[PDB]
């Protein structure tokens, strides 16, 4: 049947968790999360589908002796925010901009137990950052940058090669969003995106090509 939860090192204290979901329409689609160690805490960048695999992932991680601090959804869509209600009923905290929560109340889910609000905001003061670009892939959509590895996860927001589902897209905001997107994290060693394999900062420059080509075919 569907692949097996995948966790990787992919830099000091950092973590790709990949799940994955039959997706009516789309097919099986993989789904890059982190995990980022600050001493022996972990965070959760996303979590992955689903409660089974939200708990496999916080099982590896306790089992080798980090204790899970809490969890970021960088958007309101299952593959980001699948595992809220599992980490709640754990007494985990979990995290979302208030747009997020807004967003996942309207469709009768779980929210986040914190929110946030702003453009800028630290989960973890100077290791772990959140970033609103603007909307794009969905309204909600942030990124988190972690300064001293300097890696991006872009989440669903970063789409090289096309765009995907527009269904909650707006797409005349993508482009400047985009934008506001590379200006800031040009100098990203790594960018991790939710659906595609890791790259350098170039994934930023095709991300907003790619906006910008999906905007003018809209017209
Ligand atoms: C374009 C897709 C295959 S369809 C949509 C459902 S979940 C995930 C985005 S949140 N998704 C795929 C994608 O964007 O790669
Ligand atoms: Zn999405
Ligand atoms: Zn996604």
């Amino acid at each position: 049947s569907l692949p097996d939860l995948k966790i990787e090192k992919l830099d000091e204290g950092v973590y790709v968790h990949t799940s994955f979901e039959e997706v009516n329409g789309w097919g099986v689609v993989p789904k890059h999360g982190l995990v980022v160690l600050v001493n022996a805490e972990a965070y959760l960048i996303d979590t992955p589908f689903t409660a089974k695999d939200t708990e496999k992932l916080v099982t590896w991680f306790v089992e080798r002796g980090y204790k899970i601090k809490g969890s970021i959804s960088s958007h309101f869509h299952s593959d980001s925010t699948g595992g809220i209600e599992w980490l709640n009923s754990r007494s985990i905290p979990t995290y979302a901009s208030e747009l997020t929560n807004e967003l996942l109340k309207k469709d009768g889910k779980v929210q986040a137990t914190n929110s946030f609000s702003g453009v800028n905001y630290w989960l973890v003061k100077n290791k772990i950052e959140v970033f609103y670009p603007g909307p794009g892939h969905t309204p909600d959509n942030v990124v988190v940058w972690l300064p001293e590895r300097k890696i991006l996860f872009g989440g669903c927001f970063i789409k090289p090669y096309g765009l995907g589902n527009l269904g909650d897209a707006n797409i005349e905001a993508w482009p400047k969003s985009a934008k506001l997107l590379k200006s800031k994290y040009g100098k990203a060693k790594l960018v991790v995106p939710s659906h595609s394999e890791v790259g350098d900062a170039s994934l930023l420059k095709l991300t907003l090509e790619q906006a910008v080509k999906g905007l003018n075919e809209s017209k």
